[PDB]
């Protein structure tokens, strides 16, 4: 699936997402742009052998299990195509547990170099939320 703006951070929001750790809506909807273009079904492979999955480009090496990243952890518990679904449910899950983690969202390269310090309410404005 591919999102609407508003539509995924009405999803977002609904999921416990807006000021989760103390990152406000904007964040969230900011990385998601930047990290698949609000694409559910977007996968990058990464030249240390392990994949990027879904619509916050969750990571093989330490998140989820896709069985092809060689000494890999299963953190989040899940396999990475449930991170490709429709439904956002398992992504917003793990992800809650990658930003809890200690580096907050600069774990999203994205994020990091795109969204941080820029102002991120833009990505919520005109939205009934
Ligand atoms: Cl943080
Ligand atoms: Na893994």
């Amino acid at each position: 699936k591919v999102f609407g703006r508003c539509e995924l951070a009405a999803a977002m929001k609904r999921h416990g997402l807006d000021n989760y750790r103390g990152y406000s809506l904007g964040n969230w909807v900011c990385a998601a742009k930047f990290e698949s273009n609000f694409n559910t079904q977007a996968t990058n492979r990464n030249t240390d052998g392990s994949t990027d999955y879904g619509i916050l480009q969750i990571n093989s090496r330490w998140w989820c299990n896709d069985g092809r990243t060689p000494g890999s952890r299963n953190l989040c518990n899940i396999p990475c195509s449930a991170l490709l679904s429709s439904d956002i449910t398992a992504s917003v899950n793990c992800a809650k547990k990658i930003v809890s983690d200690g580096n907050g969202m600069n774990a999203w390269v994205a994020w990091r170099n795109r969204c941080k310090g820029t102002d991120v309410q833009a990505w919520i404005r005109g939205c009934r939320l």
